[PDB]
DNA sequence: CCGACCGCGCATCAGC
DNA sequence: GCTGATGCGCG
DNA sequence: GTCGG
């Protein structure tokens, strides 16, 4: 109902993040954008909006101007500025953040041609992000997420029938399209107690590469792989776009905290974690522990709901965590 | 007013 | 090489 | 930029 407002604020949040490098302003706009996005009425005024938490005086003024004119002067100016525009653009390349973006514009590299021209000034992650720049902009229809899932789950079962591979992220929240693919991996040999087998993640990355599902690698350690994959296409069929894929190997006994984390959303995780802090707990992808203001021992978790119970939240299905 | 704003993996660099 | 700080990315 | 104390 409030698409224009939420777009406005998301553009503002991006600006603060990419250009101003004021992350708290970025988070302020993102929170507001999210609370408004779920408000079940068409906002008639900035006062009506200010009743929501996250919407304050400043954002209320914004919403009133946008409502009046259909525009924000602040944004129309930001759009008109070259340094800001270029910086904001460059940041869309995976691996180029606000700092790299600003250094690049400093050197006179500010367009997509410039980047291609200057690949030797790019690190690996950056080169692959430029390579698949167009692809990584596309969303993934759920139907393709379903094929991708089959592949990953079937291949992993071939490396060792004891791996458990769970697709998380937006896919798990039931989205009709996903920004990418997110795979939580567990193997019984790897727990909080011990790592009984080396290269648990490697063998999996290896296998998925062997069958040409994984095509590139952005980053890779003992527990986190961040890379690129592609569905196989039929005879004469145009190739599918290349897609980002993240794989996270998590202690088997810490699954429920792991799957909570990877299911998100990102904003939901930030809100859940902040609420946990007020309630007197700290939540990460491994454990929830009680808080001198210093973290205690891991409390026993047997489901995602047990985590919710701790911080006195009613349970929310994954499909309701898309904040 | 003002402090506080999650939590963490991997790549890179400085500095030793 | 190592440690630690910083950039970037994940949700 | 917002908000809680
Ligand atoms: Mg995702
Ligand atoms: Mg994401
Ligand atoms: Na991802």
């Amino acid at each position: 109902l409030n698409g224009g407002i939420t777009d406005m604020l998301t553009e503002l949040a991006n600006f603060e993040k990419n250009v101003s490098q004021a992350i708290h302003k970025y988070n302020a706009y993102r929170k507001a954008a999210s609370v408004i996005a779920k408000y079940p009425h068409k906002i008639k005024s900035g006062a009506e909006a200010k009743k929501l938490p996250g919407v304050g005086t400043k954002i209320a003024e914004k919403i009133d101007e946008f409502l009046a004119t259909g525009k924000l002067r602040k944004l129309e100016k930001i759009r008109q500025d070259d340094t800001s525009s270029s910086i904001n653009f460059l940041t869309r390349v995976s691996g180029i953040g606000p700092s790299a973006a600003r250094k690049f514009v400093d050197e006179g590299i500010k367009t997509l041609e410039d980047l291609r021209k200057n690949e030797d000034k790019l690190n690996h992650h950056q080169r692959i992000g430029l390579k698949y720049f167009g692809d990584f902009e596309k969303r993934i229809p759920r139907e393709e997420m379903l094929q991708m899932q089959d592949i990953v789950l079937n291949e992993v079962k071939k490396v060792d029938s004891e791996y458990i591979a769970t697709v998380c992220g937006s896919f798990r929240r039931g989205a009709e399209s996903s920004g990418d693919m997110d795979v939580l991996l567990t193997h019984p040999s790897f727990t909080s107690e011990s790592t009984k087998q080396p290269k648990l993640l490697h063998q999996v990355v290896e296998q998925l590469q062997k069958v040409h599902f994984i095509t590139d690698t952005l980053s890779k350690g003992e527990t986190k792989f961040m890379g690129v994959c592609q569905l196989p296409s039929k005879n004469d069929e145009k190739e599918y776009p290349h897609r980002r894929i993240d794989i996270r190997l998590i202690p088997k006994d810490q699954y429920y905290c792991g799957v909570l984390y990877f299911t998100g959303s990102d904003i939901f995780n930030k809100n859940m974690r902040a609420h946990a802090l007020e309630k007197g707990f700290t939540i990460n992808e491994y454990t929830i522990r009680p808080l001198t203001g210093v973290a205690g021992e891991p409390l026993p978790v047997d489901s995602e709901k047990d985590i919710f119970d701790y911080i006195q939240w009613k349970y929310r299905e994954p499909k309701d965590r898309s904040e």
